């Protein structure tokens, strides 16, 4: 599957589409992108919308 990351705060607000395949892998990819850009913090995910949020 393809998963959407919403990054919300600090450095940037926006949505980046990563061809992340599965849930597990997308957490490891998304922790990296988040920490790469600054917004290390709390994680939420919703399945039905293919949606991951890095929230303050």
């Amino acid at each position: 599957m393809q998963y959407k990351l919403i990054l919300n705060g600090k450095t940037l607000k926006g949505e980046t589409t990563t061809e992340a395949v599965d849930a597990a892998t997308a957490e490891k990819v998304f922790k990296q992108y988040a920490n790469d850009n600054g917004v290390d913090g709390e994680w939420t995910y919703d399945d039905a919308t293919k949606t991951f949020t890095v929230t303050e």
